[PDB]
């Protein structure tokens, strides 16, 4: 595979309510465009954790265009979090600011589940998220 967490667009049957924005956002030269990178993809069923109006606000066009705004607090440096080092730290987005990372007693970042804890991607690192976690969206 190429492209790794920004490719998810030319296929997005999982994430296609967000990922398939990673490359379509004008994140693909961000996420792919270097190396290592940590984003929060939540899955299909995590949209229907919070359906209420969150998942119409992520299905809205209008979404992916502040998408190109606010990446930089959903991406995360290429970093390699708690799975190697130690679970209770604090992960540093781009955008430039510091997130509760602990897996012991339930992976939670921020007071949000990884409840699908994944982390090898091709280029960077993949986490699933069972909600959202970013400045308002």
């Amino acid at each position: 595979e190429t492209g790794d967490i920004v490719e998810t667009a030319t296929g997005a049957g999982s994430f296609t309510t967000l990922l398939t924005a990673a490359e379509a956002a004008g994140l693909v030269d961000t996420l792919k465009g270097d190396g290592p990178f940590t984003v929060f993809a939540p899955t299909d069923a995590a949209f229907a954790a919070l359906p209420e109006g969150t998942v119409e606000d992520l299905l809205k066009p209008e979404n992916k265009e502040k998408l190109t705004e606010i990446l930089t607090y959903h991406v995360v440096p290429g970093e390699v979090m708690s799975s190697d080092l130690t679970e209770g730290m604090t992960a540093e987005t781009v955008e430039g600011g510091a997130l509760t990372v602990t897996l012991e007693g339930g992976p939670k970042v921020n007071g949000v589940s990884i409840s699908q804890p994944d982390v090898d991607a091709s280029n960077g690192v993949i986490h699933v998220i069972d909600g959202v976690l970013m400045p308002g969206a």
